[PDB]
RNA sequence: GGGGUAUCGCCAAGCGGUAAGGCACCGGAUUCUGAUUCCGGCAUUCCGAGGUUCGAAUCCUCGUACCCCAGCCA
């Protein structure tokens, strides 16, 4: 329960409404992100949990901002969270005629005037956030003046810019929104939806509330930079013949640490092509952190754990973490795989290898076992062997013996280093029978596989708050690794995420896995302290 | 100027009856993942200062910090 829930049961006990219609509303100018989701589950979260509606509506007012490609991607990313939304998709543009027709009523009721106000003049008459506007010098034009002038601009008669249709309200209110606000303005560009049917576009405020009437939204849904047009909202729908009056609240929106969370940041990361797309694995963004590894289930986690209030807050990045760490910890098959190798062959081995049992799930035995195959020249990190050092350090020393995940215990006796110092390989020993733990990969029976390991986009905790956020991006945010895993990952396709022993939780797709080279995505290494 | 928010490091319950929970952090027990699980600990005070009441994070007063609004964007 939240803030938001307790009005809707106070509504339904008083009488109010008998039962709750929802919606997500966003605008097709980019793709979704975290923050977005935030919304989704909110919205359709409600209407499931009271048996009611909640729409998918593209509020889609301004042509030369959005594209249908963008149309495409939230609908994927909300189906993808495992939303269904009421009937057909809306659209905003699906009211078009609508709203022309409402605006008319305005002008009729002399709450609406054609201005011919430039848009440089219309700021200067504003006023400021200390001073009273004033009003145009064509605010009192007849009612059929701006009929004709209204009509003029839907023809198209006007050019971009040299008229707009504003609504008769204060402009000496202290709610700068009130100040007569455009209600139209001409934009000569093709619309995705309605084609070159439309020259004239409605403002997002006159939009909206005529948009949630219509669908008889009964709860409105957003977030807190929207406070202020609750009043615009109100007033629209006070001063037309609409039946219904659906209530605006709003929650603050999300923000994360070390990411931006704006599609306007978002998008120029794209555009400057310092990610490789919308759905690069380091973009908080749905279909990102999606590609990323991330769960549907551990997002709506995600969103349930960090709660709905009107306090702003910035969730860390451990948090987000926690949640898909705890879903693939529960749900994903442990295996082999090697970061740094660097060869260690047992000259104590003869044959040319075996094979053991090892569990999919050491915890969860009911997941069963594979059959990996061993031998004398394996592959181990090179984080696991150290010929110095501290009692702490449970694995392989050059003096000491270490117990191999899921079978025999090696020691090393022997190393071999190169002109530079590094060390090539790691001769050791292992016991005829013996089944510190560290992972490996047989080299014999090794597939060659690329391993992308991903870090925090940002190399500050506020990236939004920097003069120019792009200078601050991480360089290390992705490091491409050669290792080599066991055959099993052979066979392993998209969507799953398996447990790297040891390392952290991996998964294909990567956009780049191929069936000679296949790429896997760390989505998220395991806690070490 | 108007609109909003102040509770632990980060989130968040709380709605006159005596500060939940999560993430995080500090200990101890297990583990063939330094993982998991696992028991134990962590605000005598809620932005500050007065006031009210038997009792206040909740009510009252004056202050303070931060967030949003001057697109023909959403
Ligand atoms: N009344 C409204 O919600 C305005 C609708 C508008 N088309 C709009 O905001 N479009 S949008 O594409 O920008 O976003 C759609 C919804 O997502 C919410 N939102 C956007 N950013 C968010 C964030 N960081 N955290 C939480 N919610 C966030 C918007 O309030 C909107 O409901």
């Amino acid at each position: 329960t939240n803030f938001i829930r307790q009005i809707i049961d106070e509504d339904l006990a008083s009488g109010k409404h008998t039962t709750v219609h929802t919606r997500f509303p966003p605008e097709p100018n980019g793709y979704l992100h975290i923050g977005h989701a935030k919304s989704i589950c909110l919205n359709f979260g409600i209407a499931q949990d009271y048996k009611g509606q909640c729409n998918l509506r593209f509020d889609d007012t301004n042509p030369v901002k959005e594209d249908i490609e963008y149309v495409e991607s939230i609908k994927n990313d909300v189906e993808w969270l495992g939303f269904h939304w009421s009937g057909n998709v809306r659209y905003s543009s699906d009211y078009f005629d609508q709203l022309h027709a409402y605006a008319i009523e305005l002008i009729n009721k002399g709450l609406a005037y054609v201005d011919e106000l430039t848009p440089e003049q219309i700021r200067e008459y504003r006023g400021t956030l200390t001073q009273p506007g004033k009003n145009s010098p064509y605010r009192d034009r007849s009612v059929e003046e701006n009929l004709a002038l209204f009509e003029k601009m839907r023809a198209g008669g006007f050019e971009e810019g040299k008229a707009c249709l504003r609504a008769k309200i204060d402009m000496a209110s202290p709610f700068i929104v009130m100040r007569d606000p455009v209600l139209y303005r001409i934009k000569f560009a093709e619309h995705h939806q309605t084609g070159n049917k439309w020259c004239i576009y409605p403002m997002y405020d006159f939009t909206h509330c005529i948009s949630d009437a219509l669908e008889g939204i009964t709860h409105s849904l957003c977030t807190l930079e929207f406070q202020d047009n609750r009043r615009l909202y109100d007033w629209v729908l006070d001063n037309i013949t609409i039946p219904v009056h659906p209530r605006q609240y709003e929650f603050s929106r999300l923000n994360l640490e070390y990411t931006v969370m704006s599609k306007r940041k978002l998008n120029l990361l794209v555009t400057d092509k310092h990610v490789e797309g919308w759905d690069d694995p380091r973009m908080p963004t749905i279909s990102g952190l999606r590609r990323r590894g991330y769960t549907a289930a551990s997002i709506r986690e995600f969103c349930k754990r960090i709660g709905v209030t009107k306090q702003d807050n910035t969730i860390e990045m451990a948090s987000l973490e926690s949640c898909i760490r705890e879903d693939l910890n529960e749900n994903a098959p442990r295996a082999m795989a090697v970061i740094d190798p660097v060869k260690l062959v047992i000259e104590n081995y003869q044959g040319e290898g075996e094979m053991v049992t090892m569990p999919n799930h050491p915890n969860k035995p009911e997941m069963g076992s594979r059959q990996v195959p061993f031998s004398g020249e394996i592959w181990i990190d090179r984080a696991d062997f150290r010929e110095e050092a501290n009692k702490q350090y449970k694995r392989l020393v050059l003096g000491k013996e270490v117990r191999l995940r899921n079978a025999y215990v090696i020691k090393a006796e022997r190393v071999e280093k190169d002109a530079e110092g590094n060390i090539t390989t790691i001769f050791c020993t292992y016991d005829a029978d013996t089944l510190g733990v560290i992972h490996w990969v047989s080299a014999a029976h090794a597939l060659p596989v690329e391993i992308r390991l991903y870090d925090r986009l940002f190399s500050v905790p506020n990236p939004g708050a920097a003069d120019d956020f792009l200078s601050v991006i991480n360089p290390e945010s992705l490091v491409i690794k050669q290792g080599f895993a066991e055959p099993s990952l052979k066979d392993a396709v998209a969507g799953k995420a398996f447990q790297f022993e040891r390392e952290g939780y991996f998964c294909l797709d990567s956009r780049h896995s191929t069936a000679e080279k296949p790429v896997f995505n760390r989505t998220v290494g395991l806690r070490d302290t």
